[PDB]
């Protein structure tokens, strides 16, 4: 028993972290097969930052200007391409330790592991949840750009995130491996306000199902609220729309508690917990998906 | 900016996880050099559990009864010894991937990474804080015993924990690598109540220092409380004793805020936050050490 925010082990991703250097700027990259992915803002001088013309910048750049470094092993660039807001660098050496990988995209509420790295050296890992603001609440410093976010599907690493920007204090965003930014965010030094965020409803239902299986069920009552009626209320109460997951149905069977019983509980809890905790908390814990709690039950 | 509970990367510890099997019971072990460490309760039958006589049990056990399995590679036992509540099994094969390791012990408030494993296969990792109850709030299921907790010191893995028991819902404990249990806990199927826990004061001071550097300082006032006077108050208010750390002094210089200013704030916050959050929370966040927050600043 017990519920925590868990990360995937990091041994499949650690051998792919490289250092990428251009002029007086060093950030991180991902070395997969004969290619190195990294944020394109590595070619930005502190003068060309407010509205950078990346096509003009890539004219005065050659493969030789790029210094890719796996640990202390120098890698040689053959060519480079701009795929959205991401640079793809073809190297001469194949990454022998390339895992079985796929390039995916997370939706709000979904979770992944970030392998934080500085100077191509992994420092540690942390669990994040993509918010409805298309940002993550991470912990990143000066040289953290290019750190990747991933999810292990069986024996496959689904790479879903590349660290690019800090929009505000503790508010982070980046691109998918197609070079596309999550949300409307851009790689420019301008004021970037956040997209509207909500409490991730199905993730809070997951916390309640896990609480029931962790000997905590005070919130379960006679009351019942249909998915359709809860969705109408959620629009004006800071909650996201609920879509019944296959894992939600599995959790409902294990507890004998219908999803509709839990949606009614959420509405009551909106006006207060009244000093009662649910697994050590009086908050809307919405950072774990139904399948994140299922794996711990 | 941003503060999260981070784990150490897991690539140095993953190659040491083995499966340990005795009869109809399978748990996890740590394979370091030519030795395999695992909980001694692997030799307990469901009849001899309330008050097990382990010396009597080890008479009817031979090296051949032990089945150590790294992935699908079978390891052969030469001999076995009981070191406290831990079994040490000498194998014929050296672990070629043994990291630079040391055996240590955590004190309450200190943090480490747990690499959760089932059947000798690592499932994931999570950050824990040793509580004053000499337990951790982990997430473990049926076959999780033998999962290790560790801390990376430079290039060295300090192994500090071996999962042994679930005392209560979401309340976990185990031994150090000398086979000694944290707290007064025993490996017997009896009711085991928890040692008194407290709010880890220096860890909450660490959260406040990090909050100041994360543009949140509403709690800083004119008020000042000495270490000595705060320690007297803490005795009857659920807070642990404060010892000024070298990292606390470093954090005090970076902010210009003395430790004594923060101890006074803690006393005011004891009677309420009044709807004001400190980095998204209205609780005594005491799970990160001063040096855990220092690494993220
Ligand atoms: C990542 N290493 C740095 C650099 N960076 C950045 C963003 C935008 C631009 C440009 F040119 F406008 F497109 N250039 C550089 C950025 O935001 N960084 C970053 C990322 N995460 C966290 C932090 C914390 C502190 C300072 C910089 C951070
Ligand atoms: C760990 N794999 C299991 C087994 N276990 C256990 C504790 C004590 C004893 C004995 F004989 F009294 F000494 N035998 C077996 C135990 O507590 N386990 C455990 C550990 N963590 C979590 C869980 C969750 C569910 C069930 C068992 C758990």
């Amino acid at each position: 028993s017990g519920i925590v925010k868990m990360v995937n082990p990091t041994s499949k991703v650690e051998p792919c972290v490289v250092s990428v250097t251009y002029g007086n700027m060093t950030l991180n990259g991902l070395w997969l097969d004969d290619k190195v992915y990294c944020p394109r803002h590595v070619i930005c001088s502190a003068s060309d930052m407010t509205n950078p013309d990346y096509t003009n910048l890539l004219c005065r750049v050659t493969s030789s200007d790029f210094t890719v470094l796996f640990d202390r092993l120098s890698l040689t660039v053959m060519s480079y391409q701009m795929r959205g807001c991401m640079l793809v660098l073809t190297v001469t050496l194949q990454n022998s330790r390339t895992p079985k990988y796929t390039f995916g995209v997370v939706k709000p509420g979904e979770t992944f592991t970030v392998l934080a790295a500085y100077n191509g050296k992994p420092q540690g890992a942390f669990h994040v949840t993509m918010r409805s603001s298309y940002t993550i609440k991470g912990s990143f410093l000066c040289g953290s750009c290019g750190s990747v976010g991933y999810v292990i599907m069986g024996d496959c690493v689904k790479f879903v995130y590349m660290h690019q920007l800090e929009l505000s204090t503790g508010c982070h965003t980046g691109t998918d491996f197609n070079g596309d930014f999550y949300g409307p965010y851009k790689d420019a030094q301008v004021v970037q306000l956040l997209i509207q965020d909500y409490i991730q409803s199905v993730n809070f239902v997951a916390w309640l199902y896990a609480a029931i299986l962790n000997n905590c069920n005070w919130f379960v009552q006679s009351d019942k609220c249909s998915v359709e009626d809860f969705n109408v209320w959620a629009l004006s109460n800071g909650f996201s729309q609920v879509k019944s997951d296959l894992v939600i149905d599995a959790l409902a069977s294990m507890t004998g508690v219908s999803l509709e019983t839990l949606l009614a509980a959420i509405k009551r809890l909106k006006n207060g917990f009244q000093g009662r905790q649910i697994m050590g908390s009086c908050s809307f814990e919405d950072e774990l998906t139904p399948s994140d709690v299922y794996q711990q039950l």
